């Protein structure tokens, strides 16, 4: 059963359709969050696509046509596509967008300058004092939309109403905070029919605006989940996730969409250097398997590619797949989410979809810890400097299992292409997991 998404970031159309086809849809990824396909500022940063000039489907990602073809293929893979959205604001100063429309002085093909709040800057001091300002002036100098005009909802509405009637199932609404909950809540009422929709709210705490007041308008983003993971991984002791979740002072599980990292965060914008990222190695892995195995909120495995340190850089200049090769894993894409550990936690938490509660909790008070998922599932992880070794109690059928972090079992169930672990006849696993690493089964993965 569907349980995980990922966002493919700036990887364009065609290579999104052919993922969909290899690699996503038979391992059991959910969804694709894909970036701004509508007409955006040209320039070869990644951040010109969060400046829109128009709703034409002609971005760095491909055409119209080429966008309904991986609409379609994904669909037909059992893949959903999920469309980044931008209803708080237009791209800033004058030029040219990548349909070849002209703007400037709030002068684009779909808007006039009074369909836009009077210019003023957002403050960082606005953030925690003053929500007029916070949800009225402008986001880094972006045209700041009037979201509360009907002409403006209409519009945007359009815009949303079509890419359901191509196919479309979700949708992430680009800096919400930034929008009146209750404009978000007029433009919902024009949306037809319910579409997944999951709104960014960066809340640590201490904000003026709240993601709590987003929660009646659909998913949202709890980015303390981001912060927190990795702060305790790094700095912390796994034993103290044994309540992770609300009793941290999170939002509700079913309301929200959780994260390792985000293409913002992971270049230092909304989360610091404890942000755990694919630049930590098995560090990252092991952060991604506590995240899918964990029965909290609807996680997104990121995507990357090597920046190179260069925050502003947009992607490589090669596609994924490239006349018959996959450009994965080393110097251009990252592709974690092919990476073994990521692609076996998502198997993980698809298996374990019919039981989510935390069975067994079993830790050493520090950086060994191990739990299950009923009888569907089990998993640990070792973060120690010596071999876990201690016996562990599971609510699992006796036998032997494929630890899915490492390989898989084959088609007619008699082997694996990783090691095996073995469940006791009194339930016992006796683990053997060196440091740094972990394991993970479940109910179908068994041996025959
Ligand atoms: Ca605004
Ligand atoms: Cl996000």
């Amino acid at each position: 059963t569907p349980t995980t998404f990922v966002h493919l970031f700036e990887w364009n159309w065609q290579d999104v359709a052919q993922e969909c086809e290899q690699y996503l849809g038979p391992k059991g990824y959910a969804a694709v969050q894909v970036s701004p396909p509508n007409e955006h500022i040209t320039g070869s940063q990644w951040w010109t696509r969060y400046q829109p000039v128009s709703y034409e489907l002609q971005s760095r990602g491909g055409n119209r046509a080429q966008f309904i073809d991986m609409v379609n293929r994904c669909s037909a893979a059992g893949v959903d596509i999920y469309v980044d959205t931008l209803i708080n604001h237009m791209a800033a100063g004058s030029g040219t967008g990548t349909a070849g429309n002209s703007f400037g002085n709030k002068s684009f093909p779909i808007y006039s300058p009074q369909d836009f709040h009077e210019s003023c800057t957002i403050n960082n001091s606005d953030y925690g004092n003053d929500r007029y300002r916070v949800q009225n002036c402008e986001l880094v100098g972006l045209a700041d939309l009037d979201t509360a005009s009907n002409y403006v909802q209409n519009t945007i509405a359009a815009y949303i109403n079509d890419l359901q009637a191509i196919g479309v199932k979700g949708f992430r609404f680009d800096a919400s905070k930034h929008v009146a909950a209750s404009d978000i809540q007029s433009l919902m009422a024009k949306v037809n029919g319910s579409p997944v929709v999951f709104q960014e709210v960066i809340d640590q705490g201490g904000e003026a605006v709240g993601a709590s007041e987003y929660l009646s308008t659909g998913l949202v983003t709890e980015f303390k989940y981001s912060t927190e993971l990795g702060n305790t991984f790094r700095n912390g002791s796994l034993a103290w996730l044994s309540n992770f979740g609300e009793g941290w002072g999170f939002m509700p599980s079913s309301s929200a969409v959780v994260f390792v990292d985000n293409h913002d965060n992971q270049r230092g914008h909304g989360g610091a250097g404890n942000v755990i990222t694919f630049e930590d190695g098995r560090l990252y892995d092991l952060a991604n398997v506590f995240m899918l195995a964990y029965p909290y909120g609807y996680p997104k495995v990121m995507s990357s590619y090597d920046f190179h340190g260069d925050t502003d850089a947009g992607g490589p200049n090669v596609p994924v797949h490239n006349n018959g090769n996959l450009e994965c894993f080393a110097s251009n894409w990252k592709c974690e989410h092919r990476w073994s550990y990521i692609a076996g936690g998502v198997d993980f938490r698809n298996n374990t979809a019919d039981n989510w509660a935390v069975t067994n909790w079993w830790d050493n008070t520090n950086n060994q810890i191990s739990f299950g998922r009923g009888s569907s599932g089990h998993m640990a992880i070792n973060k120690e400097d010596s071999t876990l070794t201690a016996t562990v109690q599971t609510d699992m059928a006796s036998g032997q299992y494929c630890n899915v972090l490492k390989g898989e079992l084959s088609a007619d169930a008699k082997s694996c292409s990783g090691e095996v672990i073995t469940v006791n006849s009194d339930g016992t696993i006796n683990l053997n997991i060196g440091a740094w690493d972990a394991m993970a089964i479940h109910k179908n993965a068994k041996l025959n």
